[PDB]
Formats: C-alpha cells, sequence, structure tokens
C-alpha cells in the first residue's frame, strides 16, 4: 500500500456461463466536499406557493454515496440483448464492490489563478450501512448512479434523508442521524476498500410475454358440460314474459363460459393521447391524476400497480401517471417536450392484467324484481380477489434493479412498483466522505469549533461485480419469436454509441419481454 | 412507531431520472391549447415523485369529535356506523382494520 | 501484399491511455458527466525482444555472391548515422535478397 503503487485494476467485462452471467464494471468518480463539512436541517413548509402535499423535514449531510441501482450500470446494450432474447427470467445472486486508486487533491485560489495539487496525507472515509440503521435512500430512482458508458467520469451524489414532519416543523418522533457515529474505514492514497454481499432468495423476473390470455384458455372445439343463465324472457312475437333459459358455453360463446381465474387488481388511471388534439383542452395532469391519500397529503400513485398501458390498436394512449418515462439525452429537467422523453409500455400484460385506463368490470347494484329493472355498477378500483393472477411491471435497461421492502407488520406482493426486485435486506448503502482538514488554527485557544478548512476533493475508481442467475427458455413453439434487433438500414449515427461530440446516448428504452410462454 | 412515512422515503437533495406528466395545456396568455409537458420529480415536488409502495388497505369510518358541539345533532352511532353484512344481519366492523385514528 | 508474414493470430494490439483525473467538481450535485480535467501526459520506456529463427545457406556455387556493402570512398557523412544536427536518416531501402539459390 504505497504512494507509487496502483491499488486496483480496471475490471470491466461480462462472461456468460450457461446458467449465470457475471457483469463487472469500473468507473472513475469525483467527490466534492458537501455542505462545507456540515449537517444541515432542511425543511419545506406551507408558506409562499408551497402546497401541503410537498412539505417535509430532514437533514442534508456532508457525505456522498455510491449507487448502481440501474441495470445499465452493469449490462452493455449488447449484453442486455443477449439476456432478453434468450432467457425466460433472471435475478441477482451476489456482488463485489471495490474502491481503489484513491487521490485526494487540494485546490488553492489566489488572483483568479487556481492551482490543484496532491495532498498525499489526506483521507477519505467509507462505510456500509450493513445493519440498515440509516434511512434507506436508494430505490427512489434518483440520479447519480454509475454512468452507462464506461468512459464517462461521474460525480458522487450527496446523502440526505427525511423524517416525520408537521408542515415545516419536526415532531417528537423525528429522528436525527449522525453518520460519524458509525465506524468507518479511513483511506489515504494507496489504501483500498471492498466488500461482498449475497442477495436473498427472490423470484426470477419474468422476461417473457404470455402467448395466451386468461379469457382464452379453453379448447375452442368442445362445449362445456356446465350451463349458464342465457335467457330471462320469451322471444316469440309480442307476448313476451319472463322465463328461465339455460345454455352450455361453447366455441362461439367463450365470453359466457365458466372459468377458473380472474384478472389482476385494478386502480384506475386517466387516459391521455400522444396526439394532443384528442385530449381535453385543460391542464389536468395533477387535478385528474390518480393518487393515494396519506396523513393529510396526496401523492401520485406513480406508476402504481401494474396494468396494461393500452388495449389492442391503441398505442397512442397511456395512463397519465401509470408508466415509467425516461428522458432522451439532454432533455430539459422541467416541461420537456414529448419528443424529448421516452415512454415505456406494459402492453405485454394485456394478457392477464386489466388495462390501466378502463374499468375492472361490472357488478350488480341493486335487487331486480318484477317491478324493478336490474342496475349495474362500474368497478374502477379492485383489490385482491381469490382467483386472481397477474404479472408485475417489466424492468428496463435504464430502469431500477431493486428496492428495500419497508419494515412493516404486513405487505402484499412486495414487488417494487417502479419495477424490480423487492428485498428485505438489499445491497447496503455505501457512504463516502472527504475527511475535513483544518486550515491553520488560531494561535491562542478558542472553544469554538473550527470552520476554516483546506479546500479539497477526491477522485478514484470504483468496481461493481454482480453474478446473475439465468432461467433458460424451454418453448415448443414452432414459429419464430419476437426479438429485440438493431435497425437494418443506414443512419446518421449508431444507436447506443457516441456522438461526433463524444456524447453517449440511449435512443430508446429496452424492455425485457420478447420470448413467449403459455399460461 | 415509524420515524419515516411511506411518502417521504427519498433523498431530499436529488432529482429523479424519471419523468411525470406535468402539463396538459399551454400557459402563455389566452391562446391556451392542449400540449404535453414532462418534468422530473425533485425536492419540491415530492408529491409527484415515482414511488415503489402504497399505503395499507382502507374501510372507512365516520368521524366524531370529543367536542360534542362540533358534531351533527342527531343519534348516528348505529345508523352512520361502519358495518359488514353477513347472512341477513349487520354487525359493526368494530374496531375493523387498522387505520390511523386521526391526522396531524 | 505489402510484404511480410501473414498470421491468423498476430502479436496482439497493446492499448495504452492516461486515466482521466477530474479537476475540482461542483460543490452541489449535478448529473452531467464531468468535462473539466487536470491536464496531463505520461512518459516512460518500452522494450521489445524478438527471437528470430535463421535458415542457413547451403550453396555449392563456386564464384562469389552479391552482398550488401557500405560505400568505399569518402563522403560528407556516414550512411545510417546522424547529422551535424543530430538527425538520424536511412539513405536507402535495404532489401533481403543477395545470396542465390537454384530453382
Amino acid at each position: 500500500d504505497g504512494v507509487g503503487s496502483s491499488s486496483g485494476n480496471w475490471h470491466c467485462d461480462s462472461t456468460w456461463l450457461g446458467d449465470r452471467v457475471i457483469t463487472t464494471s469500473t468507473r472513475t468518480w469525483a467527490l466534492p466536499t458537501y455542505n462545507n463539512h456540515l449537517y444541515k436541517q432542511i425543511s419545506n413548509g406551507t408558506s409562499g406557493g408551497a402546497t401541503n402535499d410537498n412539505t417535509y423535514f430532514g437533514y442534508s449531510t456532508p457525505w456522498g454515496y455510491f449507487d448502481f441501482n440501474r441495470f445499465h450500470c452493469h449490462f452493455s446494450p449488447r449484453d442486455w440483448q443477449r439476456l432478453i432474447n434468450n432467457n425466460w427470467g433472471f435475478r441477482p445472486k451476489r456482488l463485489s464492490f471495490k474502491l481503489f486508486n484513491i487521490q485526494v487533491k487540494e485546490v488553492t485560489q489566489n488572483e483568479g489563478t487556481k492551482t490543484i495539487a496532491n495532498n498525499l496525507t489526506s483521507t477519505i472515509q467509507v462505510f456500509t450501512d450493513s445493519e440498515y440503521q440509516l434511512p434507506y435512500v436508494l430505490g427512489s430512482a434518483h440520479q447519480g448512479c454509475l454512468p452507462p458508458f464506461p468512459a464517462d467520469v461521474f460525480m458522487i451524489p450527496q446523502y440526505g434523508y427525511l423524517t416525520l414532519n408537521n408542515g415545516s416543523q419536526a415532531v417528537g418522533r423525528s429522528s436525527f442521524y449522525c453518520l460519524e457515529y458509525f465506524p468507518s474505514q479511513m483511506l489515504r492514497t494507496g489504501n483500498n476498500f471492498q466488500f461482498t454481499y449475497t442477495f436473498e432468495d427472490v423470484p426470477f423476473h419474468s422476461s417473457y410475454a404470455h402467448s395466451q390470455s386468461l379469457d382464452r384458455l379453453m379448447n375452442p372445439l368442445i362445449d362445456q358440460y356446465l350451463y349458464y343463465l342465457s335467457r330471462t324472457q320469451t322471444t316469440g312475437g309480442t307476448a313476451n314474459t319472463q322465463t328461465l333459459g339455460f345454455s352450455q358455453g361453447g366455441p362461439n360463446t367463450m365470453a359466457n363460459q365458466a372459468k377458473n381465474w380472474l384478472p389482476g387488481p385494478c386502480y384506475r388511471q386517466q387516459r391521455v393521447s400522444t396526439t394532443t388534439g384528442q385530449n381535453n383542452n385543460s391542464n389536468f395532469a395533477w387535478t385528474a391524476g390518480t393518487k393515494y391519500h396519506l396523513n393529510g397529503r396526496n401523492s401520485l400513485a406513480n406508476p402504481g400497480i401494474a396494468m396494461a398501458t393500452h388495449k389492442d390498436d391503441e398505442e397512442r394512449f397511456f395512463p397519465s401517471n401509470g408508466i415509467l418515462i425516461f428522458g432522451k439525452q439532454n432533455a430539459a429537467r422541467d416541461n420537456a417536450d414529448y419528443s424529448d422523453v421516452m415512454l415505456t409500455s406494459e402492453e405485454e400484460i394485456k394478457t392477464t392484467n386489466p388495462v390501466a385506463t378502463e374499468e375492472y368490470g361490472i357488478v350488480a347494484d341493486n335487487l331486480q324484481q318484477q317491478n324493478t329493472a336490474p342496475q349495474i355498477g362500474t368497478v374502477n378500483s379492485q383489490g385482491a380477489l381469490p382467483g386472481m393472477v397477474w404479472q408485475n411491471r417489466d424492468v428496463y435497461l435504464q430502469g431500477p434493479i431493486w428496492a428495500k421492502i419497508p419494515h412493516t407488520d404486513g405487505n402484499f406482493h412486495p414487488s417494487p412498483l417502479m419495477g424490480g426486485f423487492g428485498l428485505k435486506h438489499p445491497p447496503p448503502q455505501i457512504l463516502i466522505k472527504n475527511t475535513p482538514v483544518p486550515a491553520d488554527p488560531p494561535t491562542t485557544f478558542n472553544q469554538s469549533k473550527l470552520n476554516s478548512f483546506i479546500t479539497q476533493y477526491s477522485t478514484g475508481q470504483v468496481s461493481v461485480e454482480i453474478e446473475w442467475e439465468l432461467q433458460k427458455e424451454n418453448s415448443k413453439r414452432w414459429n419464430p419469436e419476437i426479438q429485440y434487433t438493431s435497425n437494418y438500414y443506414k443512419s446518421t449515427s449508431v444507436d447506443f454509441a457516441v456522438n461526433t461530440e463524444g456524447v453517449y446516448s440511449e435512443p430508446r428504452p429496452i424492455g425485457t419481454r420478447y420470448l413467449t410462454r403459455n399460461l
């Protein structure tokens, strides 16, 4: 461990081993000093235009953190293609993390002439929240993960967290956490850090689409032996009175046939078209948004439970806040135009899950009688019902991987709604910070805490290796399957490559469901 | 007791990389027509941010105050009571599923 | 065709690069990739050793063969040497076919 010796090598690669695939990626990072080495109470109340739905109380810390919860941090576009075109499923098994070739630099500023030099004796601090004692901030789709392109140098995100609040105030139960109250490893240039983690057992992600629908699982050539009420009134001429007629479901009455299952749960969303002219002329994104109510404040159920984005021949429609939306390279942060973002589609699950913008079904609303016509009610919100089967939201090359399952007495189908793997004990948070280096202190004692520090930042490389277990496809389907493919004809540039400017970009979102499977 | 709420599990300092429909109509002047605008959830729009979970189940109950003067002047304990229907007879869902007694 | 040995698995390409060293980053997080780096270059030595197998001549030719030779008479400078300026230069192309062999 010396000043003149590399403390790690560049490991970036992928290797396929039949039923496993191991991804390894390394990136160069930079870490500034955050908050001037201070912890600060942050808050947002109801004053000004601030609405109650956005209030909060918490703290910003001097620490940064590593995040690689994004599939493109591990899979290259080509690897993702290898994965999705040939496997019915996959999931994480274990990972390795390493920090090395650390460099702490100090920057001097005098007469606009700025100079940067090495501070060979400075240290950075690193530690993992192995016992999950800090607010788990990963799994909220935040920016700051390792870049998709290996050659890109990235800046490390600052760590902050929230606790209970009443307006802009804290309450008795509000918690304050100090990260320096954890043991942490201190490294100088020449030292390195690393750890291993094993994923808990979790279901394989379904990287397939059903080639059968719930309502079409019968034999199209045979009648049922079961009968259904088919007639309530006589038909001949005008002397029409009540009667009772029963028939057997068959090939031409599949909608009436007795079945064993029901489509998945439903919470509805308002429909919007990509052809603006077909939309109501008003600003309803929030007012007509599908939300949930929690302790006085409202939140968008975004993207909410998994539902088919649209039905047959309606690709132009989507749930106002029921799909994942990624921006194109350089899309604005606010009010970006439709042509600057990329909408995903969960159309593959029309097969078992209700369409996001329609009713779940119809139920009786009264008791019909000789003098009262039967009335029906539309169900727009439907919770778990015995017999339901459903699919979860798909995952994307540039989407999240896992999320921590909240520590609660109960939960139902703990699959993260944004997509991914729900884990009770997810990869630990890796916090990093530059140790404060005091500038010269006063020459006579003073009780006050020092607030004059040498300006500095650090840089180094980081490696993450993950082993994924694959579930091979076993189909007896005779005809070719749908596959993700690169465009065939000429183009100005190559998709998933760099600019003439050197800017890498991801042209479209790439899902995971190409191969098919029966129900 | 939890010292964090479901709707406040994110990092209050970073934006999401995920977008949400933020505008359905133009704003400038009076020539207001339909459009499509998208934004990234952030520290000041936590209510719009994409999240992974949902609050627990709900069966509702009528609210009553310990300050009698704020209550409707009628005897509604049973008539306005939250109940379940089982084979022709009704029972109070008492206390029923677990829900917070009141808000802030 | 330009001459030489055709190999299915030739000496591998040896790629080298200076690792980017970021200059001080902004003090508040920003998603953009860093584009401000400390200016630098590297230097060092490189060694290459190659073992060549020779095929000796076995001629029964009685008379002397043609040979590559240095010029005999005086000259302003030495061929395949340096200038008065210190510039090395290769005066002519030197082939490989001097000894002879029957068909």
